[PDB]
């Protein structure tokens, strides 16, 4: 199994934290977050999404773990109506498709 893990994934988790602003509550829902949590996470940080986000991530991947690959991050981001974001992470998934460069 690879050793380092804060690589390409950095753009997938740093993205969720880069734009934020109702950006996480979108991936959070899609990642399988219930309303009892968004309401909780939101309370834990009423004026700090950058922190509440890191909270789902602990759960977010807890469910799609095996399906929480880089593609899951960007692929999921798109469902959050956040293409501009998903687009920069799309580069994340391109980190390897860039060798031959062949996306959509």
């Amino acid at each position: 199994g690879s050793h380092m893990g804060e690589e390409d994934l950095c753009a997938a988790f740093n993205v969720i934290c880069d734009n934020v602003g109702k950006d996480w509550r979108r991936l959070a829902r899609q990642l399988k977050v219930s309303d009892t949590k968004i309401d909780s996470i939101e309370d834990r940080y009423p004026r700090n999404l950058t922190e509440r986000v890191r909270e789902s991530l602990r759960i977010w991947k807890n469910t799609e773990k095996e399906n929480a690959t880089v593609a899951h991050l960007v692929g999921a981001l798109r469902s959050c109506q956040m293409n501009l974001v998903a687009d920069l992470v799309q580069e994340v998934q391109q980190a390897r498709d860039l060798q031959n460069r062949s996306g959509a």
